[PDB]
């Protein structure tokens, strides 16, 4: 009679839950979590008390080979028959969704103030522009700034390819942060609304949260179209032990309901990139189509060539 859910704050939208509550006369205990790595914290060997979990595409294919995933029974979820195919191919961590059910396909962009940049090209360059030094900031994640610098200089966001590595990190540390306030994962939206960073790295729905309806015409947010800038996936997936499947399946089936999964797009201002029906649903238009996700290179597991990663960054973020 109870659902443990834990997830992203405010991303299963509470709205979406009450409707749930009340349709099966049960009970959402909803757990949120600032990242991966924490959400995995509780989920690490062995067994959170948890029936739901929603991981990106690189900690599916980790929590997989390390067990800590439950086989879903998708003949209790006919609604993945919403799943578009073009997702259905990009998911090579889990192509069967033997251990995961898509939640959801965005990718990071940036946001620039027209008003205060009249010029500027859509690329991820424009974090080095000097004359816009300490009015920018870039977000606060490894994966994202390295895979960012790594499209760039066009090589695989998921390289393991050490010296490729080393470029995007001399990139990074000799031609962008020089001209960052900071890397800001949390204060971004805010500092962008008040006119402190003029351009910023980030999620178009917390940009576009953040600033009144009024000034919204003065942001161009993009994601730039001339690399494979990188884009993540984020899924359903059944935490080892989970107490209730039924109603961990329950869930997901409800979520993938074409007018619910619209009023979680809505809520956010998301296109339907994963979703073959919830775009005739909607009354949100989007902050960026599910075109802008096309050419971009979805962030997965790259192993060992993490070591590489975490000491590029740590030196890029913490020097
Ligand atoms: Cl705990
Ligand atoms: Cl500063
Ligand atoms: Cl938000
Ligand atoms: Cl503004
Ligand atoms: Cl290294």
């Amino acid at each position: 009679d109870v659902l443990y859910l834990y997830n992203w704050t405010y991303y299963t939208p509470t709205s979406l839950i009450k409707k749930f509550e009340q349709q099966y006369n049960v009970q959402v205990v909803y757990d949120d979590y600032a990242s991966n790595e924490d959400m995995f914290a509780k989920l690490s060997i062995g067994a959170s008390g948890y029936d739901l979990v929603v991981p990106s595409g690189d900690f599916v294919s980790i929590m997989k080979r390390k067990h800590l995933l439950e086989k879903i029974d998708l003949s209790k979820i006919p609604n993945v028959q919403f799943i578009k195919e073009s997702v259905r191919a990009r998911i090579a961590y889990d192509p069967k969704m033997e251990y995961s059910v898509p939640y959801y396909l965005g990718a990071a962009g940036i946001a620039v103030n027209k008003k205060a940049v009249p010029s500027y090209a859509r690329t991820w360059s424009i974090f080095s522009r000097k004359d816009l030094a300490y009015r920018m900031s870039m977000m606060d994640d490894m994966r994202e700034v390295m895979g960012a610098a790594l499209a760039s200089l066009g090589y695989n966001v998921n390289t393991k390819n050490e010296q490729e590595l080393a470029q995007a990190a001399i990139l990074v540390t000799d031609h962008w942060k020089p001209n960052l306030v900071k890397f800001d994962s949390d204060g971004y939206a805010k500092s962008f609304a008040s006119g402190d960073f003029v351009v910023a790295h980030g999620f178009a729905e917390a940009f576009f949260a953040e600033t009144p309806e009024a000034m919204h015409e003065h942001i161009d947010f993009f994601i730039p179209q001339d690399v494979a800038s990188p884009v993540y996936v984020d899924s359903f997936c059944i935490p080892k032990g989970a107490r209730n499947r039924d109603l961990a399946h329950a869930f997901i089936n409800f979520f993938l309901e074409p007018a619910h999964y619209a009023e979680f797009l809505d809520t956010f201002g998301f296109p339907s990139t994963i979703h073959r029906e919830a775009a005739a649903y909607q009354k949100k238009t989007p902050y960026y189509s599910e075109h802008d996700l096309e050419r971009g290179t979805l962030k997965t597991d790259v192993g060992a060539a993490i070591e590489h990663y975490n000491a590029h960054w740590n030196a890029v973020r913490f020097r």
